[PDB]
């Protein structure tokens, strides 16, 4: 469906203008089903990053936006919200067409986003302080939240527009401007974003879109003396490196990198459940969704069992388009990606683990000119392999025995990462003693995916610095401000008369 | 009085255990009233820097403090905190020793300092987290607060054991183990409140005290991968230097670097009072405390009339021994720092400002022989000048005028810094909104210096990131962990069979 | 007429609109021209606690009280969705039944929405709290769970708005739900139940009572499957209120008005003060329940005060709500326009002086309707009942005072503690006076704003509890500590 | 005749604590205190008038106006309830020893509870300075809107006979962090700890008129704690009937109640609970305090497929209760408190009796020699029970349970509910899933998974319908102290000109 994009912009959205790259230069868009060229926007430079920072800084400082009642904020959230759902098959098919996913993740996922707007336009008027008790007679002290400020978004490619929602949401809530940049391979559904906001009426520079991946485009975003908050979420050696340019104005930063997330299914877990998580865990989105488990580590006990359970059921998951209804599984993002997990599988093999399923390019007439990847599992690996200590980010998973619930431990914090994972047991005592154990951001009991709106998601370790999501997400947004009135002033007289 | 060290320890204090430095290396402490040598301790190496991270990380595993109960750790923060002052004059004269601050300054520290160890006792077990309302239904969501880790610990100079107080608190409040190094000038308080601190008694591992130069063991205590956060005061190009090292494990940071603090004084404030709090802002601790105001801005009307009653009062300020009552300001802390000072002068001659009163060390006999300078004030001057936008941190203040409200909010904010500052005015109602325009963490009305354990300090800005004190200053020791049950799971079966 | 030709004249029990049980009706009253504009059904008892079991019912049946938090924002949200929808209609409803200026019941509508919208937003924000158990190897955590069955009873002065107050926070966190509206009033709380109705809840969340019907009250204060009663209305019955609640010790929350003060110092600004002290007496005929009935102001302006605010009360435009230019309608009924009568006697008998109003206004348009001239009492005191009682009419006293001190211990000495302003270009002593009154709401140079985002409510004799904000969400939740020992042992205490 | 533990009491003040002195009751009369493992009188106080309770809330009041508590800084006033803590582990000797002698309980009960109380002005001398209320970002434009959390006021508080000082403790703790004047009322038949805290406050240093302390049962002063117009809150701990009267008394002013009326606590012992374990805490439940203690389980459901085993199993054990002095390290089980509430098991035995359940072990004051003197009651099992009976829907307060049978989770969780009570019980099973939805089903204040009795200063404690209203304990229980202010400021006012001119 090409309509979609015969009315969709193709350029920046700097201080209330639609713009060209200041170069003019552009950029062609693929769909990874066919690798067709399917849009051409423009390709923005390290000025245009410039200018949309002072726009949003100059907004900023004019208070239109930052002054404006919580509880209107509130309202112009809400409208946002509402657009999404109002256009919900327009930009689901949108994200379907640039990313691959399939229609009903897409579908899902834009339910979600009008929940993720939804819950900050509710939140945005419910706390703006707090008086303090003062140990100091005759003084008034109070603690007011305002916005950070000029806040800096950086978004990837896997749920380029959830991934949106999380920043755009609290920052507009909480009265702050923002410059925003997603993915250079994805930008279409945040073009769209966009148009819906520009329709909701915001004071000019309040929200600014740059695209591309121009020189010097994400340093600019990361290091101009403007900026007062940089939140980026990609991959972990850019995140480091956006870390370093922040530091040089002291600038706060929210990270959130991937991570190996680790699926833990003991020998006393439903094990036609777990094995059906394992899959949904290794294969949705194709393995590329942040949430993604790719480490399972199942009890020895149940873990020959667990292998072939788990390898009978990949062997019949349907890829395909994902604008058609029995695809199951759509295609990676990208030939660098691709590439990256075909080396992977080479490193796989010279480290001595089985490639127990999977692991190449399917061979399909109808899946030849699209960037699938199969279903995979490896096998026979252990802690010490660069397979298991290494996130690959596609549809790809590990599988590791353990003997004991502290050995299950201690090789699930046996990683650099620190962002979600699942406990698998009926016996729920010992899985929230597990829970309790794991160094990770999010860890589930009996599920594997859930994330949302009412509840903050971040990683500890290399997965990230701060949260996204709930009233620490919205705290990402916000600076404190400690005024203290003196009532009743004396001279203090310390010094000589 | 050096019968204050006879019986304090000269080592580190690494997993449980007094000792030197890995290659026996030490340094001369000095007192910068007379430049002599008062003690000497180990110099420690990275090695033994990397030791102690190690044995906190293995402290930290155990759970022997971090599984300890909430009300436990409040009970041992306060049995710190009753140490404090059951000692609180020798570890007065002990700062004044090491610091140069007047005994009084010393007295109103210790004061303060056991304040917050009782208001982060008190504080340990009054938040676990919280239960969300899921909206997936039969599941149960809840936010459990974990101590964030293994946290690294770098204070000053100005106010070395308050430093300390902020940072080891909320550490040891909230279960987490720390390494801790104080400035290498300045040691001796910190090296006692660890003997203290041993005293109370805490698992081998929970506290370790590294000694000496940021310029060897900073690197290893920033950049270490079993470091969870870093937590530096002191200079902005250090900060800088310690931020860009935590990136490389995506490591949470805590910055406070100081601020051009400024101190707004309208026509309609209370003029006397004003040239008061203007003299304790310049003057208290030599101009060396993190509050210090050096940035005088005050209405035109009065401004001749303010510049001379505040010179008047200068002129009068007693400089001597922090051991004598009579003392009003001791000397600046090292001859490196009163180098600064001497080349700031210098800068200002330069840029065409003029040496109001001050600006060289003192002749008098009895002040010789120590690191003493002159309180000084420089006039003539604005806002494009280095003296203005660089913050010297000595006895030096500049005065700079205003005509309006807007002017005056306008100058305050051009600057990079943003800890704190302050309004003087008898009309409360522009007051209140000169404060909350001022980019700043701390905003005082009709007052200057207060900080407490009750409320957040830090800054915007280059000033920092994160707070320290209040219930943020907590937050910053603790890591957020969504646990996620699903109380009835049923097979998803997105995949076929 | 087509305002009334499909508004229901039933109560809604069950999810049924329902006649009473003995068929009884009641003739509901435009102030303006005191004619019969509707008939609707006089409720009885059993309907009363028919509607109470069905709450339990439907509580205890978990359709809504299990109901996701966010899910139930969403359709608390509809429902603000629906005023706004209907902002027209309903405004002209309630200037129909309560007799104010169309212009105060569109500004009502405005708000009923921001209400429900806040609520909405608020529902899915706190579900409880992780403890920190002193207690090794066990785990305690604090759940926030609907209180249960509520009744909520609401007076005539902003009926619709009252009724927002209760209804919204009481929806949002899960409970079921028995209101009933002032007998004299219950036209826009007919119409908010068609609308909540259309929303969609499970039967039995929502319940609607009629009348004044013997015991009626009695059954929803006193019955046994009541896990709060909300009540909002006269000192006296709210009182009965609470000693029939203690019958099965259920919580109670209360909001019983206040004479609220408005503290005039001669620092203020003097023009401003005027006009807020005409707003504060005389919006909604004094009625409202944020009204300042009574004036604290310095002497040294007192005398000129007294004559300016005099000359603008000959001014304020008296007539039907339904006209533009009418500044302030009629009272309520009666019954309270003869209380607003009695007061004036009282006034008298004790040597106060009507410095003007304090009579029905004689005009041919105003001769049919229950109209009371704005009135100003000067010459009093605070040993004088006009200054200790509040009367809720169009009425205000002046009283001096020399002094700061004088006037905070003047304004406290009362028994009521809900709102109230102090007037002052002195921030700071603003400040002073605000820190010192008893009162749940301190204005500083401004009267009457309330909103939901901030809770309201009475010390001493104006109530017990709060309506909006946190707190008001908190009436309608019950906490519940739930702890679990993870490695429980025998304690051997007892022999073997 | 002279022995080491008249020390005790030789010294202990005998008097009321009105407006900064001790006095004696406005009529000098006095009432004789018993220990009830003995029924001798151990010590006489003075027995207060509805005169003497006026005159110390008129006293709260002006203390309360004068500031010098109510504007002292948070900081400080969490000092000085600290300092409270620290005399309590100071004397923790003596102060148990002196609730064992007039309450009856065992020495480590009280040492238990001396622990505790130490622990609960710790855990809100802590919380004194962590909130003065909320900035709200005001939906009117030029508008700063604040909360500012206030002193609740004057406060009356009343106090229970079964844990005392650990009850007094709950009430002085938030009242005095917060910065409100107290008027403090103990059990008419346990004063002792009571007094010894008030002289224990005394020394730590408070404004004159911050706390007072009434003593006795005398004609109308229940009345005017609970009555009085100078009050701003009455908070009740005890009788059902009694804490009806006083929020009826309430009204006449609009005052704020809180009241913990007790309650018939059940615990759910399902057939896959640890069978020793259910056993070992169903004593528990039953018979510490000798049933007295607020969180007693005298309503045992037990499924059906253990029943049997788990009744014979139970009155084997209850066999072998030891009852006793409380202050020998022997006793597991001390007397009841007194003659009035002895004969209230009596006649609840024979309404067992006459609506047809089987008394299955104890039911009667035992006959030892050493026992008889004392007001010992055995520990008693009622069998053969159901929903509809009294004793079932009604509460003894004493050392008695009741064991009912149910068959599914369901049924469980519909007896447990089927009560006019609301305050905590129990679920047994190794099943923490079935745990915890029978716990969220529950309407209760608490709920214990796997445990029997846990309370704490960290966790707010109260009871669902009749039990009572409003919590004790944690934050929710300092909230019942302080007092919600939204101050408003215009900053830019501008004339609305609604009135024509
Ligand atoms: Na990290
Ligand atoms: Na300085
Ligand atoms: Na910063
Ligand atoms: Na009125
Ligand atoms: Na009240
Ligand atoms: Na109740």
């Amino acid at each position: 469906g090409m309509e979609l994009l015969k009315h969709l912009s193709q350029r920046q959205y700097i201080d209330g203008e639609w713009v060209e790259s200041a170069n003019k230069n552009t950029r062609d868009i693929i769909n990874p089903y066919n690798q067709e060229v399917i849009f051409t926007v423009s390709e923005g430079t390290k000025e245009d990053a410039e200018r949309a920072i002072l726009a949003a800084r100059r907004a900023f400082e004019s208070g239109e936006w930052s002054q404006e009642t919580a509880e209107t904020r509130g309202k112009k959230v809400r409208a946002i919200a509402d657009k999404i759902k109002e256009h919900r098959e327009a930009l689901a098919r949108l994200e379907t067409l640039d990313t691959g996913k399939t229609l009903e993740e897409s579908y899902a996922d834009m339910d979600d986003i009008h929940n993720v707007f939804m819950y900050f336009a509710g939140l945005a008027d419910k706390d703006g302080g707090e008086m303090i008790d003062s140990p100091i007679p005759d003084t008034e002290s109070k603690i007011v939240k305002e916005p950070v400020g000029v806040v800096t978004q950086i978004t990837p490619w896997n749920y380029p527009l959830l991934q949106a929602s999380w920043k755009i949401a609290p920052a507009l809530a909480t009265g702050c401007s923002l410059v925003m940049k997603p993915s250079e391979i994805t930008p279409l559904t945040t073009i769209r974003v966009f148009e819906l906001m520009e329709e909701v009426g915001f004071p000019k520079g309040t929200i600014n879109l740059i695209l591309g991946a121009g020189s010097e485009v994400g340093d600019v975003m990361s290091g101009h003396k403007e900026v007062d908050l940089v939140s980026f979420t990609g991959s972990i050696e850019t995140g480091k490196h956006i870390m370093k340019n922040a530091a040089n104005n002291v600038t706060n930063i929210a990270l959130e990198l991937g991570g190996k997330n680790p699926n833990i299914i003991f020998d006393d877990a439903d094990f036609e459940l777990a094995v059906d998580q394992a899959l949904n865990g290794g294969y949705f989105h194709a393995g590329q969704v942040c949430s993604a488990g790719s480490r399972i580590l199942v009890q020895n006990s149940i873990k020959d069992k667990f292998e072939q359970a788990l390898i009978d059921r990949v062997k019949k998951i349907k890829l395909g388009n994902g604008f058609d209804a029995d695809t199951e599984m759509g295609p990676v993002i990208s030939t660098e990606h691709r590439n990256k997990i075909e080396s992977y599988m080479d490193v796989a093999k010279a480290e001595g683990a089985t490639i127990a399923v999977g692991g190449k390019r399917p061979d399909r007439d109808d899946l030849k000119d699209g960037l699938f990847f199969e279903p995979t599992v490896i096998t026979n690996c252990d802690t010490s392999m660069r397979i298991v200590q290494e996130e690959v980010f596609g549809p790809v998973v590990t599988v590791e025995g353990f003997e004991t619930e502290q050995e299950a431990i201690q090789l699930a914090n046996d990683s650099i990462y620190g962002l979600a994972g699942a406990v698998f047991s009926k016996d729920i005592g010992k899985a929230q003693r597990v829970a309790n154990k794991l160094k990770l951001g999010t860890v589930w009991i009996n599920d594997f995916h859930p994330y949302f709106a009412q509840a903050p998601w971040g990683g500890y370790k290399q997965s990230g610095i701060g949260r996204e999501l709930g009233k620490e997400g919205l705290e990402e947004y916000l600076v404190s401000k400690h005024i203290l009135t003196n009532t009743n002033p004396q001279l203090v007289n310390w010094f000589s008369k």
